[PDB]
Parts: C-alpha cells; structure tokens; sequence
C-alpha cells in the first residue's frame, strides 16, 4: 500500500489492482473545483497510479478498464490536490495518470519528495510541493514552504510529463532528466498563491543551496531562489 | 589593442592609459539615445576597459581621472550597443565600467564571445549577444542568431554584474559563477526584438546543445532554448 489515504472526510477510496497499480477514487471536487485528497503515506511505485478524474468508463493507461468515478457530481475536478497529513515522506517511483478529464495535479509533503523515474499523465500542469497548502474557510489560499528546511529530490531516472511543471521547496537536488513543457522551480522559504506567484519570502537561518545536475528538456525554464544569499549550483 | 574600432563613422576613439586599461570614447547617441559602436576588434584584459557616457569629468573606477566625452551633444547614451564587423572572436577577461550615466550595455560578436572573469560595472542592464543587431535606416530593430552555430564561453573564473545579464547565443557553454541580479538565457537560432522577445526560430539542421555547470547566484533565472529537440545540461 503504498498509498494510504487519511481516515477523515478528504480521504479517497485506494484500491489495487492488477500488478500493483493503485486507484484512487478522488473525492467529491468543492465549488472551486478542488478534489482535496489527505493521505497518511502517498507513494508511487513502478506500477503506477491512476486517479480516476472520469465521468464516463473506459480505458485507463496504467490501470485498464475502469468505471466513472461516482463521486463526480457529474462535474470532474479541475485540480487534483493530493495532501500528505503525517510526518511520512514521498517516494515517486512511476507514472500517475489523471484518468478521464485532464486536469492539474499537484503533491504537497512538508516531510520531503523523492522523484526518480517519475511522471504525469493527462495533466495540464503537475506540481511538486515540499511543503503545505493554505486553507481559509474551506477555500485554498496558496502554499507555504515557510519554517521548513527539507528536499524536493530529484533522481537519476529523471520526471516526465507533457504538461507544465512546478517544483516548489526550500531546497531541491536533482541528478536526473527532466521532461516538461516548461519547467518552473521555486526555492527558499515562502508563501505562494494558488497560482505558485510568490508572496513573502524569509531568510533561512542557514543556507539552503539547490542543485541541479543532468538536463532539463523543456523550451522554458525559470529557477528563483529567494534564499537571499543561498546558491543554485548547476 | 584589445580594443581595434572600425574606420567608419561608427567607430570610436579607443585610447590606452596606465597598465593597459583601454578607455572607450563612445560615438555621439542617435535620436534613440543608442551609441552604436563597431569594432574590428573586441577583447577587454584583466586591466578592464571603460566607455565613457559622462558629461561631467571625474573619477572612474578602472582608469583614474576622465574627462567628459563631449560627443555626448549634452546626453549620454541609454544603451551602448558595442558590435565587432570582423569575424574574430570577442574575449573579455576584465571588468567593463560605464563611466558617467548609467547605461544599458550589449556586445553583439557573431563570431564568438569568450568570458572568463569577465564583469559590468555601472551597467543597468548587460547583453552578450553571439547574433547580430538588425537595423531597419538607422533605427534598431533587434537582434538575430539565425543562421549562426557558434558559442557563448563563459570561463571558471566566472562573470559578475550588479544588473541584469543576459546571454543570447545559438549555444552556450557555461563553466563559472555567473553573479548577476537576474540571468536570461536565450539559445536556438532566434530572431528578437530590442528587448530580446523572442519573435522566430529556426531548427538548426544539427543540435545545439548548451551546457551549464557551475553555479548561478541570481533570484531569478530563466533559460529559454528554441532548438526543439536540443538540451540544456546542468
């Protein structure tokens, strides 16, 4: 299991099928169009993971036939917002896929990413949060990787995707190839509106240096490191 | 005479003082406030080189007391557009101050730049440029790298400013610390506009991959390469 959803109301349905795939039944999107998921460990391995985004059954990539995800009111998210809620870390070891309707996708973990050999499918926009999301009254206000010192991990077996990527966390360190329509990587301590502009920014107490190794096979890239006085290394 | 201007009416005074410090008496701006300077020959040692955009004398930091450059008919230059006419090679292994006026500050060699402790001082905003400037009677228009396969260098001993950078190349080769308040990088077979736009591409019939290695103490960094298909390794 390596995903394991929270118990409470924002936690989906995860099942296994096959060799391993996991499926998640996202839950019921809010009237922003937000499907808040909450987990207790969210881990991808080699088989992949599918969230069912569908309102009408057919063929997932990963995962093969499946059914519409019932908890669609008849409207699919338009943000897929996965949420780790315990001190555990993620390992991304394989390939999600947005089954049914495209939409944007993002993991947040304050405890850490590791990525390698990891990719997205049928997202328009997948983002990597080592950090935690904002909430006013139900509403999602942004993200925060204020007070935290840990890493977005990046591996030699590299992160796919067709669609654009964020990489959000007070320091990364990538080793691998990254594919992407573009690339946008964010480091220090900040706030974030939902949309990843930057809001405040502290200064670590100590240094916070970003790395970045291997390629980056996108079109358009933009670092910003606003851990005054910290380097990206290249 | 790292330094050679052209014969012709865009070429400046270009006179050596002291331990080789070559000081640089721009051409009269034109009605766009651009001094449009050409070179035979553009290479700048560890002694440094000033262009000198004041109307009042005074001291500089690289080569003591100037005077004013009455070619300045009472304003100093916006932009110092430097641009070698030959085909040698431009290499920049000292500091550039712009003495006087602040000032924007290109170098357009489209045989090559080199830059290995290379810096900018008093520059709002400096550009190497291995391309072209285009120009449309008298007026400039931008700047081109269609056509052109050749390399932007940049050294281990690295390349500091206090303003903005921006490095426009079909490739780039970077070995050092690249200090600057923001870095943009621009590669592929592009024309732009006078704002370095990106406004067409090309394909080059082979790859043109760009290689960054060292580090970059910037906020922000944007790498933009329009060869669909090439890298940018880091």
């Amino acid at each position: 299991n390596g995903i394991v959803p929270d118990a409470g109301h924002q936690g989906p349905d995860v099942s296994a099928v096959n060799g391993g795939t996991q499926v998640i039944n996202i839950v019921t999107p809010n009237n922003e169009g937000i499907s808040h998921n909450q987990y207790q460990d969210f881990n991808v391995g080699k088989p992949g993971a599918v969230f069912n985004n569908a309102l009408e059954a057919g063929q997932s990539q990963l995962a093969g036939h499946l059914n519409a995800n019932s908890n669609l009111n008849g409207q699919a998210a338009s943000l897929i917002l996965n949420e780790v809620v315990s001190r555990n870390p993620s390992f991304l070891l394989g390939q999600q896929e947005v089954f049914g309707i495209a939409a944007e996708y993002v993991l947040s973990n304050p405890n850490g990413i590791t990525c390698d050999g990891c990719g997205f499918i049928n997202t328009s926009r997948s983002s990597l949060v080592v950090g935690n999301p904002l909430f006013e009254n139900g509403q999602l206000k942004g993200y925060s990787t204020l007070n935290n010192t840990n890493l977005l991990s990046l591996g030699k077996n590299g992160l796919n995707t067709t669609g654009l990527l964020d990489l959000i966390a007070p320091r990364i360190d990538s080793r691998g190839k990254i594919t992407a329509a573009e690339i946008s990587a964010f480091t220090g301590q900040n706030t974030f509106s939902q949309h990843f502009d930057i809001l405040s920014s502290q200064k670590p107490v100590s240094a916070l240096d970003s790395y970045f190794f291997g390629s980056m096979q996108s079109g358009r890239i933009r670092i910003i490191n606003t851990a005054e006085g910290s380097g990206v290394k290249l």
